[PDB]
């Protein structure tokens, strides 16, 4: 089996509240119909805390100007960087081996264009092996965590193939408060109002896989086992979520019609997942949600509630979606890990948690990525 | 084993030659020594044709202002993504089996950031079925074709290690061109020559691998097996080249270093290579590149003397490679396919090659991509 073996996540260290954005807001634009209308949501997404690597008294929340697409990416080097080495460096520990004994790294962000990318500087300040086996993913957005995951686990067995040991880092690295100015510019001069103001906090964080060939003492034991990962694109869905470049970097666009999608395509998903998995497609009982844990990512709070209604669960059983979500808002690829990383912790402490977790998230496409993890 | 069983490329249409280039530049430029300098480099690039998706009557050479970067999104959307959906329907035609077939897609361009990247569209156009196990690689520039057989290869054994058939479309897709007004407006201003102006064109490019698994009587027979892939990454090396990210899109950073870094980096990689491939590494004269045929990617002129003295080879070794930059120029992560396309023409022709078969190419990081190939 591929095994999940260490996982760890780290938001930025300063709190965006509802009080904040809307000193940011106020600073900088005069009241329109879109500002206080953005204002009014943003204290309804039940979003507790959202995390910012920029304090209140950041120049980027003060300065006249909106910063250049190369500021953006300096920005994403000086702060989003060091916040993924640190994620990267503690699921590391987390693990128990050695850096000098990962194959391969996965990473994976939205929120930075650069060449080399942000992976090769990783690799430098974690002490990675020359020969390392890189992957950046791109395009896929808050379907990002699951996505590594899938890539890392079909590489992972590539490996089991030639009876070698793999170890793979799977890195999310998020940065998305870098764009702020640009999207509150753009919501003033256009006056459609933007919701990507009101969700969205930045984070990195981590997991280690190992596919068990060469297991050492000193690594930790299989936290889940990866059984299986589908994704499904659906047509007709390209309007639907995009995150377009321009000058000043990249500019969200969230339809309204998400949480009904979200309704529809979650337990499509799940119905194929469960007939693409042999071990479990000829059951019955295999293809009832309540009978898995559920981690599903935070799109925003209608997205759980779609996809809890959908599946004909309890709120108590995405608690610890709610929960990541509450406490950072929709991190986008890494908030995935952070669920899994609550469902860790959890069960470290005494919860009484189901055999088998599904993992589900949206992102562009439209696209459904999934992953059914077991105990060990 | 898992083989390549589809090649194809498509350079774009239009010729942009030493006339071509000068009457473009011109147009928009008063002359400048930095003017002057790269027009004379460009004359001796040895390259005699370049491609673009751009006519010489296209708004795109003649409009005043620089492409915003939406703009130079919306043209690869225009012209990159068909040049990309025609390589790879003739890959996969090439091939002979179903596009229902393939269960993997493994994306590269250095020349668009798009969520969803272009990848989405293209199994749309393509109809690949709604499970398709996407990959999107970023960050890579040069070294992206063969780090895209690279992650395919690993991706086939592990679906050889489920015992499941497994088919990877490899797409590497790259409209440099978009970005040539940029890049000659940041010329003039800076006054700093860049020969990417000289080097680079348009092409798409794909492959078909299979990891051999449920093949079926329609299927090309493997034209090369894939033996093992081994990529580096060499310290103290950043800021050889970068491709990065500004208001008007990409600039791109080419050190004069880059021939005399090739020279060394090369051999030490294909040792790496052949030290790193169990059923070579034993055997000394296995050791020696002279006994392998050679496929290098043609970053300029310069490097692909650079190898081939480093190498010890001889001009006429690397003659695909030469034949490629010549008539098409640098076309980043899609010449080594151009080249893969080349050898398999010349031998169907009755052309005499080597049993084994190393491709290389230098890109970000500064990483080298490693590959070996075998007959079958
Ligand atoms: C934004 C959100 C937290 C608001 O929660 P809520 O207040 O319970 O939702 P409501 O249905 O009451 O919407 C309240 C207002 O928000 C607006 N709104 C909701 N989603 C919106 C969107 N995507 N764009 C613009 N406005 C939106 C509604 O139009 C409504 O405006 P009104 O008061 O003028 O009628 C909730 O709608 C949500 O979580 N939406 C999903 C966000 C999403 O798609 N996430 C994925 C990002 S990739
Ligand atoms: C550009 C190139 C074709 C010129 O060929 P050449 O004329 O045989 O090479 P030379 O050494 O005679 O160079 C001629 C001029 O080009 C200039 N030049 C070469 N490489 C350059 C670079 N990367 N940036 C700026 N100028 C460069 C030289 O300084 C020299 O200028 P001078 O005539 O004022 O002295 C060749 O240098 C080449 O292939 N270089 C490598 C390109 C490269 O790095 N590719 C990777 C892109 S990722």
């Amino acid at each position: 089996s591929v095994s999940i073996v260490g996982i760890a996540s780290r938001c930025a260290p300063h709190k965006l509240g509802a009080d904040e954005l809307e000193a940011i807001a106020r600073r900088h634009y005069s009241s329109t119909p879109s500002l206080e209308k953005m204002l009014e949501i943003n204290r309804k997404t039940r979003i507790d805390h959202r995390y910012s690597v920029f304090s209140s008294d950041h120049e980027h929340w003060h300065r006249p100007t909106i910063p250049s697409f190369s500021e953006c990416d300096s920005l994403f080097k000086e702060y989003g960087i060091p916040l993924a080495s640190a994620a990267s460096a503690r699921a590391i520990q987390d693990w128990g081996g050695v850096p000098d004994e990962i194959t391969h790294l996965v990473a994976v962000t939205c929120t930075n264009t650069a060449h080399p990318g942000f992976d090769s500087v990783l690799c430098r300040k974690l002490g990675l092996k020359c020969n390392v086996r890189r992957v950046l993913l791109h395009g896929i957005g808050c379907g990002g965590g699951i996505s590594a995951m899938r890539v890392a686990h079909e590489l992972l067995l590539g490996s089991t193939q030639q009876g070698v040991p793999a170890r793979a880092l799977i890195v999310a690295c998020e940065v998305p408060t870098v764009f702020a100015r640009s999207e509150l510019d753009i919501m003033d001069k256009t006056q459609d109002v933007n919701v990507a103001m009101c969700l969205f906090g930045d984070c990195a964080a981590a997991l280690v896989l190992s596919n068990g060939i060469g297991h050492k003492a000193s690594e930790q034991r299989p936290i889940w086992n990866i059984l299986n990962c589908e994704p499904t694109q659906f047509d007709g869905t390209e309007d639907i979520a995009h995150f377009n470049v321009h000058d000043k970097g990249y500019h969200a666009i969230i339809d309204k019609r998400i949480p009904q999608l979200t309704g529809k395509c979650v337990p499509a998903g799940f119905q194929s997942l469960i007939s693409s998995t042999p071990s479990l497609a000829l059951e019955e009982k295999n293809y009832v949600p309540s009978n898995y844990g559920w981690a599903v990512h935070p799109g925003g709070y209608a997205v759980l509630v779609a996809a809890q209604d959908a599946l004909g669960l309890t709120a108590d059983d995405l608690r610890a979606s709610y929960d990541a979500y509450r406490d950072g808002g929709n991190t986008i690829s890494t908030t995935i890990i952070r669920i899994l990383e609550k469902l860790r912790d959890e069960h470290k402490h005494g919860s009484n948690q189901k055999d088998k977790l599904v993992l589900a998230a949206i992102g562009h496409g439209i696209t459904l990525e999934t992953a059914i993890l077991t105990r060990p």
